Order: structure tokens, then C-alpha cells, then sequence
């Protein structure tokens, strides 16, 4: 009733997400991104889009291609949710609107350790250390990302704690506009208490996961905000580049 809900769940999150943490980290053991020698190779091989310009863009611009790849993939996923296809249209794309980010940035946790992160499906690996060392304000996009992600990946979570919790993030109540935010509210009550259950019949051996998970939620809604607003530094700091249009709206005065 509640076990199979998480079974539906994980499984849809299983068919939906290229990437997940069991091909992650069996993948962490191909080419590696380092500098801006192996950095230009890396363009005669894994990029197949701006295929000169500056490094910095270069490389972000290739990131936010992955982040609609991404909320293309959140979508479906969501759209498995018993419940979610049923809620308002309006609400559906509220829920992702304000969704997606968070959802984005716990899933990426998969790909990074302490050394960098997989890029392009996992056949690119670009270190921490490179990262750190691109312009102002661009390496200071990533560091944030690591440091939540080396939290989150001290839980120790599976793909089926991950699939009820990004279901949790995504079936939220409190997003700005909501119409039915009593029956969003219902939703997020049965997917939530999947979710703790579940935590505590999968790891049995850790009482305070589940308020563990709580926190990490509100470190990822300060941790998109603080993107959203580097974002916008960007923007207007830089026109060397452009952000993408669908990422344009989802940025669009939130937060
Ligand atoms: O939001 C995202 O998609 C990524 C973060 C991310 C990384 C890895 C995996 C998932 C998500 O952040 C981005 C950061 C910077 C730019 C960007 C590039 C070039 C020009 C720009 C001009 C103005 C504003 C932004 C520009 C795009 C996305």
C-alpha cells in the first residue's frame, strides 16, 4: 500500500534517469579534465554542441545543456508519481518550476567525490581543482555544490531513498502560486511518510536519517537560491554568453 508506492517510485526513477548512483560510482574508477590543455581535448571529443570563447562559458554552457536534459527527465519521472498527473496543470508546472533545481542538485551528489565530478553521461570526469581555478565568479559556482554533496553523500542513501526524496522535493505545497496547495499537501503527506518508513526499514541501523534528510532539504532550497542569484550576476556581468531560454524561465524572478 505504502511499500509498493516506494516500489512504483523507484522503479520510475530507475526508466527516467540516465544517471543514477549505482552506474555512478561503478563508473568512478574515464577522461579526466584537469586543465586548460586537457581541457581542449576533452572539446575535440565529449562536446558536441558549441562544436573560439572564453573558458569559463565554455564549460557552463555545456553544464546547463545537462540541467534541461535534467528537468526534461524530472518531468517524467513526476509524471509516474500516483497523484501528480492529476493535480492542476498550472500546479504541475509550479511544482516543477520550483522543483527541478533542488531535485537537480541532489541528484548530482551521485556523480561527485572529494576529487571533481562525471560530466557528459559519465564519459568526462573534470576535477574540483580545475573548477577552483577558473575566473571569479565561475569557480565559485561549483564549490558550493561539492560541499552539499559531500554532506549528502556521508547519508549514504541508495537509489531508492533518492527516488522518494526527490518525489518529496517535487510533491512540495509551499511553492509561491500554488492553486490546490490542499491537495498538493495530501500528496506530499502520503509520499513523505513512504519516505521515513521506508528510511527506517532500509537502514535500520540510523534512528535520525529521516530528520537528517529534513536538513538536507533545507540546505538545498539555500542552495538554489544562492545559485539563482550567481546566475543572475552572471547574466549581467557577462554576455559573452547566454543562458539558456527554458532555464531563462525557470530562473524568472523566483528566488
Ligand atoms: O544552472 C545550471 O544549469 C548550471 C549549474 C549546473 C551545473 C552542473 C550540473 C547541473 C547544473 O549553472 C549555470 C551557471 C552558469 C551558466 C552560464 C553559462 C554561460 C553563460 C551564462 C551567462 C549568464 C548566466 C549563466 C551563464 C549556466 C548554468
Amino acid at each position: 500500500d505504502l511499500k509498493s508506492l516506494a516500489k512504483r517510485i523507484y522503479e520510475a526513477y530507475l526508466k527516467n534517469f540516465n544517471m543514477n548512483k549505482v552506474k555512478a560510482r561503478v563508473i568512478l574508477s574515464p577522461f579526466v579534465i584537469h586543465d586548460m590543455e586537457t581541457l581542449c581535448m576533452a572539446e575535440k571529443t565529449l562536446v558536441a554542441k558549441l562544436v573560439n570563447k572564453e573558458a569559463e562559458v565554455r564549460i557552463f554552457h555545456c553544464c546547463q545543456c545537462t540541467s534541461v536534459e535534467t528537468v526534461t527527465e524530472l518531468t517524467e519521472f513526476a509524471k509516474a508519481i500516483p497523484g501528480f498527473a492529476n493535480l492542476d496543470l498550472n500546479d504541475q508546472v509550479t511544482l516543477l518550476k520550483y522543483g527541478v533545481y533542488e531535485a537537480i542538485f541532489a541528484m548530482l551528489s551521485s556523480v561527485m567525490n572529494k576529487d571533481g565530478m562525471l560530466v557528459a553521461y559519465g564519459n568526462g570526469f573534470i576535477t574540483r581543482e580545475f573548477l577552483k581555478s577558473l575566473r571569479k565568479p565561475f569557480c565559485d559556482i561549483m564549490e558550493p555544490k561539492f560541499d552539499f554533496a559531500m554532506k549528502f553523500n556521508a547519508l549514504e542513501l541508495d537509489d531508492s531513498d533518492i527516488s522518494l526524496f526527490v518525489a518529496a522535493i517535487i510533491c512540495c505545497g509551499d511553492r509561491p502560486g500554488l492553486l490546490n496547495v490542499g491537495h498538493i499537501e495530501k500528496m506530499q503527506e502520503g509520499i513523505v511518510h513512504v519516505l521515513r518508513l521506508h528510511l527506517q526499514s532500509n537502514h535500520p541501523d540510523d534512528i535520525f536519517l529521516f530528520p537528517k534528510l529534513l536538513q538536507k532539504m533545507a540546505d538545498l532550497r539555500q542552495l538554489v537560491t544562492e545559485h539563482a542569484q550567481l546566475v543572475q550576476i552572471i547574466k549581467k556581468t557577462e554576455s559573452d554568453a547566454a543562458l539558456h531560454p527554458l532555464l531563462q524561465e525557470i530562473y524568472r524572478d523566483m528566488y
